[PDB]
């Protein structure tokens, strides 16, 4: 694991500073995918977390 793709199924709005903000649709760069509860993403440099149910990986 390290650069794989994730598709934002959602919209998902930035809560904590964390997270970052992505629309839905978008298919982003999955690094961190440990913690089954909130992922690690790159969208737009500067990376940040954003919830499983919401991306869509590929195993």
């Amino acid at each position: 694991t390290g650069k794989e793709l994730v598709l934002v199924l959602y919209d998902y709005q930035e809560k904590s500073p964390r997270e970052l903000t992505v629309k839905k649709g978008d298919i982003l760069t999955l690094l961190n995918s440990t913690n089954k509860d909130w992922w690690k993403i790159e969208v737009n440099d500067r990376q940040g977390f954003v919830p499983a149910a919401y991306l869509k990986k590929l195993d």
